[PDB]
């Protein structure tokens, strides 16, 4: 069947904005997951997958009889897509059951470990969603083999469909880099926001940097990946060498006899894939990567023996019984248990990018100190673990159950508790009449409280208004927030919080963080009353400052917003072209199609552009809420013409004289181009939408000041 | 940006079934399009198309000074997508504002018509659609040029997204017939569902089959293409030589000049296409077709000269600017207008397609009849106009306004008004009763009801349980139907009824139509209660019975499901996977994934299949309402592989001994292998599910039962 996608490759695609509604889902439109799982019995859940462990299945069987290494490699795996450079992938959608994740190669018979989990998900129902279970099912499995996790928390809720992820523009599986498509370019630099090195690996290639088996080049593109994942050094080496203490790869013959990928598999493999003609196809003959390592002599057990092997042995450059290269440990006894045949030993064995972790010289010293210290490795693997499985479950808020760690950690972006009243409606009204007082016009207000709130992505559920970290570093530096303005405004709101503090008794006090978004609910409404509309804009207080030392500078960068149509910003020349990167800003604020084409067209008039660009800019009232966007966006009486300085940058003349009455960038003639967007301009360019759209601009301002806001979940 | 469909283009797609959510709608979830309607002064919009008629545009110069033509021709095209299959396409929606329709070839120009409509549509807003106002827009046209219309109704809701449909597998648009994706096969056999001759064209094209200018085997392709949209021999010549009293081909030089179409062309164009570098590009030096026809002496004025053209002259094929074939008449004086030029006449030209008319002999016989009867012609023209205009639009029930005819038309399903009281819940707890009390099994009750209602198509509005059809030909015959259970299960409920109401007083009385639905709703009660579940199905009386003569039989045969995977129906091998045909069922029954999975799984232990087939029904307590099918489908004790007799039919067998437990076909098994899908059973299979199905199935049930009572909107 010929598709719209098929006619027309590059339209912009609006569908990204639209998923995960309630006709997909099937829980009602009342359940509320976090209730469910805060009845789970979870100390039950966690008894039953301990059992689990040891219960090896024919049509999978358990390498040493322990399915633990599997297990730690599939929440491994479903936390292992994260990218700091979006915040999306991660293990909080539960996203590896849906395509593209499930049909991975390097996913290749993880299919096999949920599978396994079916009968637990199934008897615990909707009190523990996939997303969670995967995850618990890692901690369960490191804790059964003797090593203590930091905590776990819920709250992951299940989703229903695949998410739209770029991960790539190549066309074939794992294709090398330099190709048409190449992730690639200049001095081995990958494309932001990728985070791995090839189409349908986690991080980096096992056998090497585009197969060639140099763990000193190796190093270099872990290194660069798990960056992109927000790992250092330290946690990199601890995770590595971590997860390596237990299990073993599967390499047992050749790769061709590995039949279809699950979402490529026939119907009769009942959502299973890579079927394999070897021998048995399972067990001892199993097939996964090709590679046929096992790292310790008790790869059930947490140990300090991969360290010992790393460093007490010397290695040799090897090949699988799939070809794939590997390394064997030099002179060595047969000492490595084998995973059916208690008769049979081998020696040890390393992957090329476990060697990276001894011949590279920044982790040499590291894993020299973690092998002198295993209860540091211990500690610092027990770290990252947590980290790797709740990097993008958001605020502290969001976590929920019994093993809670009570430490709070830098990374978590953490805000302080509220420990004073809050303000209530009449002290809203106050603080609201004040700042209108003090001569900060609509666009100033609009401008700053959209610049603190608009940080907020859903993808991993950082950012947001919150904790006032627009006075901080590095937002406050920020060319899109505008630092010269942004620090005059701020330095008046701080003056009139100090005058409504101080008057104050029983303790009650205002944060800046609740007053920048009043300061913008109450320019909002002054922009209504300035086109003739009396409006209250909804405020929730409750929100706190937190410290510059409670905030990580470097981690705080990737939310910096290098495009943001609704301002209509760019801050260089990309390759993307701008209205395609207004819908993926718009997925990341959670809005729909109509939510964004409301909110910008509002946005326009209220003078919220970077620099006060006239760009989009089309009315003669400026700072009045008015549809006056959509009216003149739409006026056939106006042609429209791209400059002769500038290809992205529009004139629109009457078409009857020639005189020009506006200019326009591509995010602002894209609502009078595409055939959807346009749709909607138009409803609210109708003569009787001015209040409809007074209504649903109020209504979308609210839900961006609300959407880090999970202590009001 | 690599997709899933990329990767696995033939794996099913769900999001047909999860499109016109309430997230890409701007309009509240509240708004109601009727009420909107009928609040319009309708008087006043025609007064403002008629004013539209002549007032000339300089982007777009009317011809002859009025948009008449051109707004004709854009209704047309508006309704004639419309394929009798599966009732897709048609003007009901207004997609031809949505791409890919408003690009197809043969839309070309009317991007600009639509443009003209804008300011109208911006004064009146939401209380007329754009659906609507295109077709009013032909009616006014027609009215301003002379011809009185038979009526018109509004209540076509607008959508916000392009609908999914099959419109062929080509992909080059106009592509010629036998390349690797030909629409025909054999003797010339056009593929269901489709009902236009070449990608891109509204029926057929106009200088012949596949380009060949001969109008009798054109005139084969116009009956076939003509009758797959629901028109005879007497509609068909009625519209065509109707529409061609009227305006104006355009093909005044190369189609070389004509640029992009509006999905492709750039962001200046503020959705507008194929501009022309042809001279002026517009106007008398326009280009669309490629040809250049004027059918009449008076192109802004309703005539007889079509006919009086056709067959007063001889005809010559010829050639215009652009180098189309098309016709001139033979030593004829140059009487034909020009469109701006009072000083320029034109010989009679027609096209291959309007030559048809008189050399295929079934139509010259229409054309000779209207020729002789102008009267005739007329009343024919208004009443297929009228059709042509409101196929789609369903029951009468929804037609809005003050100029619906009052006349009922066969081919609207008439169902007769109700005049007497219904029947009130006591009464329907003794007739549940009763029917129970009569020996018809859960079985038969399930099946009589589902086949009764599930006829419906929201593509249309055509079809479901009101008017009893089930009892007439061909429903009452069709395969899928069961006719000899059917008719038992209905002489059991007939004499019911007849006992209920020769028992009343004051006219109250029962249909069959109501008994046949609240028979059904016993039927899944009695069901709920031998799982021991205690349910009381919704029911809402009111449907009424049709006749044999109010139910034209051909016109009821495209209604026949020839595959539903709801009774795990196909009634002959297709190319197309049957899972397919399952989510094209769903999608016109209205069903979201997580409905046609609930509702499926209900069906198959209800005993709905067609024959009592075993495929599928995975419980061993078949007529009890559980979620058996789910249980029994995930577990993974069960392989399944395709039998060696049929690759469409699978064996369940117990893993560890061999023994075969269940059969089942693709329909059943893709619940358990597409990943979004098995997500969805899960869900229903979980130990906490029990009850949540049980609701789940009854709200669907009812919900299916409830698709046509558009008598309760
Ligand atoms: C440079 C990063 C990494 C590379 C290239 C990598 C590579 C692989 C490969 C190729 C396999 C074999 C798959 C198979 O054949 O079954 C595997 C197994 C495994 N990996 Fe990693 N790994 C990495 C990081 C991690 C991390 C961070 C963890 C967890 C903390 C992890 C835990 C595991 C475990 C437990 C297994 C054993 C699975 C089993 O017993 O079935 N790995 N690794
Ligand atoms: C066999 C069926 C038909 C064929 C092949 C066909 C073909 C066409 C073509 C090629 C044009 C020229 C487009 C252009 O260059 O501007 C056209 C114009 C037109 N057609 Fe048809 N036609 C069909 C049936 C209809 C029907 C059913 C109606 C309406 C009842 C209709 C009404 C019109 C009108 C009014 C125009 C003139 C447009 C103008 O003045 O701008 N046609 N036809
Ligand atoms: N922990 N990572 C993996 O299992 C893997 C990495 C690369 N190819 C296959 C599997
Ligand atoms: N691909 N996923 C995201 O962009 C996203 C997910 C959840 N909320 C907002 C954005
Ligand atoms: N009325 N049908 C059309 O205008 C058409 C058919 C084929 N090519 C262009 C236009
Ligand atoms: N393609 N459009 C449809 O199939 C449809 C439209 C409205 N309700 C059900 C189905
Ligand atoms: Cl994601
Ligand atoms: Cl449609
Ligand atoms: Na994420
Ligand atoms: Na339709």
């Amino acid at each position: 069947g010929t598709s719209n996608r098929d006619w027309w490759p590059n339209q912009l695609d609006l569908s990204i904005l639209h998923r995960h509604s309630s006709l997909s889902d099937p829980m009602g439109k009342d359940f509320n997951y976090a209730q469910a799982f805060e009845k789970l019995d979870l100390a039950a859940v966690k008894r039953d997958l301990h059992a689990l462990m040891t219960t090896s299945q024919d049509w999978w069987p358990a390498d040493f009889g322990h399915y633990g290494g599997l297990f730690i490699r599939m929440a491994w795996h479903s936390a292992g897509t994260y990218r700091t450079a979006d915040g999306r992938g991660g293990a909080g959608e539960g996203q590896q059951r849906f395509a593209p994740l499930n049909s991975w190669p390097a996913n290749a018979n993880l299919d096999k470990a949920r599978r396994l989990l079916w009968p637990i998900k199934q008897k615990y129902g909707r009190a523990i969603s996939w997303a969670d279970l995967l995850i618990l099912t890692g901690n369960v499995a490191l804790e059964s083999m003797g090593f203590k996790t930091f905590g776990f928390a819920g709250g992951r809720a299940d989703t229903w469909e695949p998410e739209d992820v770029y991960w790539g523009s190549e066309k074939i599986w794992l294709e090398l880099s330099g190709g048409p498509n190449s992730r690639y370019s200049g001095d081995r630099q990958l494309e932001n926001p990728l985070a791995a090195v090839q189409m349908g690996l986690i991080y980096v290639n096992p056998e090497g940097p585009d197969g060639n088996p140099d763990p000193v080049a190796a190093a270099r593109d872990i290194r660069d990946t798990f960056a992109r994942m927000a790992m250092n050094d330290e946690e990199t080496v601890a995770l590595i060498a971590g997860g390596h203490t237990f299990g073993k790869t599967h390499g047992a013959g050749p790769a061709s006899n590995v039949g279809a990928e699950p979402e490529a598999a026939g119907i009769e493999a009942q959502g299973l894939g890579w079927k394999s003609a070897y021998r048995t196809g399972k067990g001892a003959d199993a097939i996964t990567s090709g590679l046929e390592v096992t790292w310790t002599t008790t790869p059930t057990q947490w140990s300090h023996n991969f360290f010992e092997n790393l460093f007490g042995y010397e290695w040799e450059l090897t090949k699988s019984p799939a070809g794939a290269h590997q390394w064997v440990a030099k002179g060595a006894d047969a000492v490595i248990p084998d995973a059916f045949d208690p008769s049979k030993k081998h020696r040890p064995t390393m992957l090329t990018t476990d060697l990276s972790l001894r011949f590279d010289p920044a982790y040499e010293k590291i894993s020299r100190r973690f092998h002198e210290n295993p209860e540091q490795f211990a500690d610092a693997f027990a770290r990252a673990w947590f980290k790797l499985t709740h990097r993008d479950m958001g605020p502290r808020a969001r976590y929920l159950g019994p093993e809670v760690p009570a430490e709070v950690l830098l990374w978590q972006d953490p805000i302080p508790a509220v420990d004073h009243p809050l303000i209530d409606a009449a002290d809203a009204a106050e603080l609201k009449a004040k700042v209108l007082a003090s001569g900060l016009t609509v666009s100033q207000l609009v401008s700053t409280a959209w610049a603190a709130a608009s940080t907020f992505r859903g993808s991993d559920k950082r950012g947001g208004a919150n904790g006032a970290r627009i006075r901080l570093a590095p937002q406050k530096d920020w060319e899109a927030n505008q630092p010269e303005q942004l620090a005059a405004v701020l330095e008046t709101l701080e003056a009139i919080r100090t005058a409504f503090n101080g008057a104050q008794r029983g303790g009650k006090q205002v944060s800046l963080a609740d007053l920048i978004v009043l300061a913008g609910c109450a320019g909002v409404e002054q922009a209504a009353k300035n086109a003739g509309h009396a409006v209250t804009v909804p405020f929730a207080p409750g929100r706190a400052d937190a410290s510059q030392e409670q905030t990580d500078v470097e981690s705080m960068a990737v939310l910096e917003p290098v495009a943001d149509g609704f301002r209509n910003y760019l801050k260089g020349k990309y390759r993307v072209p701008a209205e395609v990167l207004l819908v993926d800003k718009a997925q990341l604020l959670t809005l729909s199609a109509p939510e964004m084409t409301v909110l910008l067209g509002g946005l326009r008039v209220l003078g919220a552009n970077v620099g006060q660009s006239r760009h989009g800019v089309f009315t003669a009232r400026e700072q009045a809420l008015t549809n006056d966007f959509f009216v003149n966006l739409l006026d056939m009486g106006t042609e429209w013409k791209p400059t002769a300085a500038d290809a992205d940058v529009f004139e629109g003349r009457d078409r009857a004289t020639g005189e020009l009455k506006w200019t326009g960038t591509r995010v602002d003639l894209v609502f009078g181009s595409h055939s959807q967007l346009r749709a909607l301009a138009e409803v609210y360019g109708s003569a009787d939408a001015q209040e409809k759209f007074v209504r649903d601009f109020v209504a979308v301002w609210n839900k961006v000041m609300n959407l880090d806001r999970f202590d009001l979940a």
